[PDB]
């Protein structure tokens, strides 16, 4: 299976794309809103890990539009834990939201969960 992974912070990325090969998926990573769209439609991922705070376009506006086109599952990841972030983040299309800091086994445990139901 191949994991999206969209994050501008290099770090976090890598600890996820880090998490993700252990499992045995396929990671591309997008460090931008525009990369995320260009990387979503040149590699046809089966699941996006998508943060919300990114240049050129935000995580709520990527969702957004990916919803026009795609079902693909998306499990948004921030540190935008609040009661607004969570529910806007799940109207607008996301699967999952999970907040920073995380537990990589939960991430793991989440993304085997949404590829069940997808
Ligand atoms: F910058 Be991500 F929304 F944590
Ligand atoms: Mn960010």
């Amino acid at each position: 299976k191949k994991i999206l992974i969209v994050d501008d912070e290099k770090p976090i990325s890598d600890i996820i794309k880090f998490n993700m090969t252990k499992e045995g998926y396929e990671v591309v990573t997008a460090f931008n809103g525009r990369e995320a769209l260009e990387q979503f439609e040149a590699e046809q991922p089966d699941i996006i890990i998508l943060d919300l705070m990114l240049p050129e376009i935000d995580g709520l506006e990527v969702a957004k539009t990916i919803r026009k086109t795609s079902s693909v599952p998306i499990l948004m990841l921030s540190a935008k834990d609040s009661e607004f972030d969570k529910v806007i983040g799940l109207e607008l299309g996301a699967d999952d939201y999970v907040t920073k800091p995380f537990s990589n086994r939960e991430l793991q445990a989440r993304v085997k969960a949404l590829l069940r139901r997808s």
